[PDB]
């Protein structure tokens, strides 16, 4: 069988909490008043939720309000209580309520208003220095979050809301996420395509908190080099095919090895073998003022096939690439 994975830092965060704080099917939902909110647009549709923008009647603000598609009890559950214990974290979203439709019995999580600019416009706009920033306001939400036991699961542009006139920064759709725990084998069948990281691809379960610093890197690299999305597969398959053209054949082969993974047979015809290459082979007129020695080198120490071998959001934090972010932020 495969061979067993701990994260490397705070592997043991939960054990060492109350049992209430991770032990989710046990939470009790406090229901408030659907007649404090009136709906006044729609903002958006998902597979599992539609958004709107309201406002609280009692006191006049505006809120969002994402009613949820049908989903079981559970993973409503397991999505309030995580929001609840990052509540006040640097970048989470605030949840700010949670109410039931009293004749269709749907649920509805109320938020905090984020004033959004349109994140697929927001990207042609994007200074160097701009980049290093925002990336560095979800390092800071990542490592929260993780310090707390908690992975995203689905850390990607559309979950990032900017405020760009306040240079505020919140990481959204906590609808994925699950409390680490040591041992435990998650489902594989997670997060957007183009976002997943090897593990997930190749159906190692035991994996970690180390998946989101994946995903952050695929993100970094469709900003700096302008190509979104950067691994462009046409189905699972080939998106670890998409892949191994990059990172190259011989790493990947090398991780199979160590975690002692059986590969599905169906990757056998298609990964074939490829050289790793060099990052300069994305860099063109269009794209070169965002790129620098410190970015890539950063890039490639998020984008590895071992989990293990990723930087931490903390060590990330320290990186050379952040230098000018730390100085101006004191
Ligand atoms: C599906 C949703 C993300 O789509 C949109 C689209 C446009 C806009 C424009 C503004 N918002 C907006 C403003 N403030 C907060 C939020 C929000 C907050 C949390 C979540 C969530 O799930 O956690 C989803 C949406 N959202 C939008 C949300």
């Amino acid at each position: 069988g495969p061979v067993p994975s701990r994260a490397r830092v705070y592997t043991d965060v939960n054990t060492h909490r109350p049992r209430e704080y991770w032990d989710y099917e046990s939470h009790v939902v406090e229901w408030g008043n659907q007649d404090d909110y009136q709906l006044v647009r729609k903002l958006g549709r998902g597979k599992y939720s539609e958004v709107f923008e309201a406002i609280n009647i009692t006191n006049n603000e505006k809120v969002v309000v994402k009613i949820l598609k049908p989903v079981k009890k559970k993973k409503i559950k397991r999505e309030i209580k995580i929001l609840e214990n990052l509540r006040g974290g640097p970048n989470i979203i605030t949840l700010a309520d949670i109410v039931k439709d009293p004749v269709s019995r749907t649920p509805a999580l109320v938020f905090e208003h984020v004033n959004n600019t349109d994140f697929k416009q927001l990207y042609q706009t994007l200074t160097d220095y701009d980049i290093r920033f925002y990336m560095y306001e979800i390092l800071k939400a990542l490592d929260y979050c993780h310090s707390m036991g908690i992975m995203h699961r689905d850390v990607k542009p559309h979950n990032v809301m900017i405020d760009h006139e306040h240079r505020k920064l919140r990481l959204i759709d906590w609808g994925l996420a699950e409390f680490y725990h040591p041992g435990q084998e998650y489902n594989v069948r997670v997060a957007s395509r183009y976002f997943k990281g090897p593990e997930l691809l190749v159906d190692y379960q035991m994996y970690d908190y180390s998946l989101d610093m994946w995903s952050l890197g695929c993100m970094l690299a469709s900003m700096i080099f302008r190509k979104e999305p950067f691994f462009h597969g046409h189905d699972n398959y080939d998106q670890l095919v998409r892949i191994a053209k990059v990172l190259g054949t011989e790493d990947l082969y090398d991780y199979i090895d160590k975690y002692n993974i059986e590969l599905d047979p169906r990757f056998n015809d298609i990964l074939g073998r490829h050289s790793r290459k060099r990052w300069e082979r994305f860099v063109h007129s269009e794209n070169q003022h965002l790129v620098s020695p410190e970015a890539l080198d950063f890039l490639d120490k998020l984008l590895r096939y071992d989990h293990q071998s990723r930087l931490t959001a903390r060590e990330a934090m320290e990186h050379p690439y952040f230098y000018t972010v730390v100085k101006d932020q004191a």
